[PDB]
């Protein structure tokens, strides 16, 4: 659920689910 583009967020927020 995350674009992944430029600036995008790492870990659980984008990148990563957390869970």
């Amino acid at each position: 659920a995350c674009g992944x583009g430029d600036g995008c967020a790492k870990x659980c927020a984008a990148s990563c689910a957390a869970s």
